[PDB]
């Protein structure tokens, strides 16, 4: 029942581009959105987001996390390891060379989304959620070598997933960071499961 | 350690800005960064909530209430928990259950509300309360939910149980063109994984 008329460009940058959006409702009236989209896409998707599950015997399992200021917020966000996916790369191989790049660690694709949009009321922008399992007890991930980008400056946090949401309260309560939104939904589902 | 230095406007519409943030990086270096912002945040402590809405019945398996909408950034239909912007002056929790009410029909009763989390922090500075409400579906308030969309909005209702959501919204994607929400996505996957 509805669709895009047209787009019109209303400002493009280097990196994200605003857009007015025409579209017709389902009555048959035509209407206006004001769209954000990234100018970097071709790709499945504009990026991934990887759901870590470091597994170590005797530990608890833990969801491995990324804490890097965000200039959009202003300040310090709790987020899976995530990024863009390149020019032909798979989303599965995006997730893990991702996670590597950001945490040092080397895992395995348990499972992969398809693609899943991020803020669907203002951009365009869409990811892939790759569930990814990294064997702790490994020596390759004994000592986790990080290999971050020109311009990403990246702390890792380790959580346990049984207690995943009381551990990022606290971590909001006690150091003035953002959680992302995708992190809290997962957190929250993990104590309303079952 | 890093740090705003300037936000430069570069395009204001009505709904949606776009701004040249000049920041400091942990080296000592300033840098930029294009970054979105919504025009309509004023005093909120977020710009919107989204709710996790938790349909219990006698003698029925728990379902979670979602929403399906037409959004012109995506240019297609989305799935989505019911949410939308906190009015000024409005709480977060009577936002998640106007929005509720609004959107589905349902009348929910406040669960838990979480702070504010960010919906895309790489590209805007927009964030939720994430809200969980329970919905008494043996109320006869909640028997044949109508409901009360605003101007422009135009809501279908879907009902998933929470025991097999993942693999009901995947049954819907592969039925149509459409997105599910990362959101949704990923608390249906930490209901998967837990
Ligand atoms: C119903 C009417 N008052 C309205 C119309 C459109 C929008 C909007 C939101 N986000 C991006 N672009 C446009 C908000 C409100
Ligand atoms: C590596 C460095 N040239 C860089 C810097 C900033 C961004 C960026 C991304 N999204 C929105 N705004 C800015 C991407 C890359
Ligand atoms: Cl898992
Ligand atoms: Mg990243
Ligand atoms: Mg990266
Ligand atoms: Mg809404
Ligand atoms: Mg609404």
């Amino acid at each position: 029942k509805q669709y895009i008329i047209s787009e019109e460009l209303i400002s493009e940058g280097k990196w994200v581009k605003l857009e007015k959006t025409t579209y017709m409702d389902p009555t048959g009236k035509t209407r206006t959105w004001e769209s954000v989209k990234r100018t970097t896409r071709k790709q499945t998707a504009d990026g991934v987001a990887v759901i870590p599950v470091l597994q170590r015997t005797l530990h608890y399992e833990c969801i491995v996390l990324v804490k890097q200021f965000r200039p959009p917020m202003g300040g310090y966000c709790i987020e899976f390891p995530a990024g863009l996916i390149d020019d032909g790369e798979t989303p599965e191989a995006a997730a893990l060379r991702e996670l590597e790049e950001e945490t040092g660690y080397k895992g395995d694709i348990a499972e992969c989304s398809p693609a899943v949009c991020m803020d669907p009321g203002l951009s365009n922008c869409t990811i892939h959620i790759v569930t990814v399992t990294i064997n702790g007890d490994d020596a390759e991930n004994a000592r986790p070598k990080p290999k971050p980008g020109d311009g990403e400056f990246v702390e890792v946090i380790s959580l346990p997933k049984n207690d995943l949401l009381q551990r990022l309260d606290a971590l909001v309560a006690e150091e003035h960071l953002t959680v992302d939104a995708r992190v809290y939904s997962y957190a929250l589902a993990l104590k309303h499961a079952n």
